DNA sequence: TGGAACCCAATGTTCT
DNA sequence: AAGAACATTGGGTTCC
């Protein structure tokens, strides 16, 4: 495809094993290798888009997770 | 307590008895005139520390606890 | 009390 | 591809 599987922004191609754009690549890197101790102000289903995913990291986060992001993909492409 | 954070107040800011950093980002909203978009619901939580999350959610409760630039 | 001027935490792009 | 580090925004406290 061409967008971004977390917030449908265009995709620069694919980080940590998920077709994303690059605001999304370095936020998960910086949640996955620090604390990511978010908190909603919602209900944990915040609509994450170019401009909302800034609103909301808990569940920006949440989305990279369930898209299959891993820090490990490209070790893990291999074998 | 902040009416709309409910932190803890400075004092009565714009016709509201508001904390500092709700005096601030009212004065920041009302003049910068920013489309700020929620998306939840448009009731979200907002307190100490999850107000940064929806300036929109933030700013509609400025606004509906009475904060007004010209308080004279 | 209202505002300027900081200072810092968080985001997104560049990297020729 | 991954990721340092730059530039910038939005934000809260300190100060005047
Ligand atoms: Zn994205
Ligand atoms: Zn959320
Ligand atoms: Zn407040
Ligand atoms: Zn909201």
């Amino acid at each position: 495809s061409h967008m971004c599987l977390v917030c449908s922004d265009e995709a620069s191609g694919c980080h940590y094993g998920v077709l994303t754009c690059g605001s999304c690549k370095v936020f998960f890197k910086r949640a996955v290798e620090g604390q990511h101790n978010y908190l909603c102000a919602g209900r944990n289903d915040c609509i994450i888009d170019k401009i909302r995913r800034k609103n909301c990291p808990a569940c920006r986060y949440r989305k990279c997770l369930q898209a299959g992001m891993n820090l490990e993909a490209r070790k893990t492409k291999k074998k």
